[PDB]
């Protein structure tokens, strides 16, 4: 159901080979090729995934894959969707010039997911399950920041990694939450400024902002353009004894989060509510 799929690459390898690695006998095929002028492609900027296929063994492949590829469509397609990076060949694995583990820094430090394949046998088909499944298992997915410092961030999960995460940047996905299968994924601060040092105006991807309080932050600072860059679009502070004026007062910012927080035992509404009703006031929103 819902299922349209287009593949990227250079012209070393564009979308070829899996026409006849198609074989068929859900997740129509192909395309890329023919159609034309901004008539089926920005439709198929309206639906899922794309594929980045580069042929190993050739770097310029990789090369204008970073500085050619990746910006044109990755603004122009939705905000679920992004992009599934793929090396060719990887059968061979002698003449291969470009070891996947810098690629795949690259591509998740871009917060888009990677893999390698044998298309001669095996692992091609191997991918698209480890796709569909995510197609099948989530039905939409949401990209979100979480700004703050110290402590209080430190504190506020999954329950993944610990007050030491993995080092100074990576991202965190969640389970679970009317039997949508939906899927939401946090992430780093620091990170957002990080990714743009490969893409830029990434904020569109983030259709939600979380934001942290502890007895002292004056946090006029990290709202630059947490206002700017995503403007109106959905925003909350969650952060017993709060402190009210600033409820009051320190949101011009509006949004959502009257300053919502939990400790205790029961803490469990806090981030179970918090980022589950918003979910629903995002997606009834849409509008393009
Ligand atoms: N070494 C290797 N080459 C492959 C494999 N699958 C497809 N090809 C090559 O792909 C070429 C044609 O399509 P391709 O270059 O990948 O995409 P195109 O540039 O858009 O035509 C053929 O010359 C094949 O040799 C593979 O598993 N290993």
């Amino acid at each position: 159901k819902e299922i349209r799929l287009l593949v990227v690459g250079s012209s070393g390898v564009g979308k070829t080979t899996l026409c006849d690695c198609f074989f068929e006998s859900i997740s129509i095929s192909d395309i890329a090729g023919q159609q034309s002028f901004y008539a089926c492609d920005n439709p198929y900027d309206g639906y899922d995934a794309i594929l980045v296929m580069y042929d190993i063994t050739e770097l310029k492949s990789f090369t204008d894959l970073k500085t050619m590829w990746l910006p044109d469509i990755f603004l122009y397609c939705n905000i679920d969707t992004q992009i599934i990076i793929i090396g060719n060949k990887k059968d061979q694995e002698i003449d291969r010039i470009i070891t996947r583990k810098e690629a795949e820094q690259f591509a998740q430090d871009r917060l888009c997911q990677f893999y390698e394949i044998s298309t001669k046998d095996d692992s091609c088909q191997l991918l698209f399950d480890c796709i569909s499944r995510d197609f099948l298992q989530c039905d939409i997915k949401i990209r979100m920041l979480m700004v703050g410092d110290q402590n209080v961030g430190k504190t506020t999960k999954f329950a993944l990694q610990d007050p030491t995460g993995h080092d100074f940047m990576n991202a965190i996905t969640t389970r679970f939450e009317e039997k949508i299968k939906y899927e939401i994924i946090m992430i780093d601060w620091g990170f957002y400024n990080k990714l743009l040092q490969t893409n830029p105006a990434i904020s569109r991807t983030i259709e939600a902002i979380l934001i942290v309080y502890d007895i002292t932050n004056e946090e006029s600072f990290q709202n630059i353009h947490r206002k700017y860059y995503p403007l109106i679009n959905n925003k909350f502070s969650d952060v017993v004894g709060y402190k009210t004026d600033l409820e009051a007062q320190r949101k011009i910012t509006m949004g959502d989060a009257l300053t919502l927080a939990d400790w205790l035992g029961y803490k469990y509404v806090e981030m179970s509510s918090k980022d589950t009703e918003d979910h629903s006031s995002i997606i009834k929103a849409l509008a393009h």
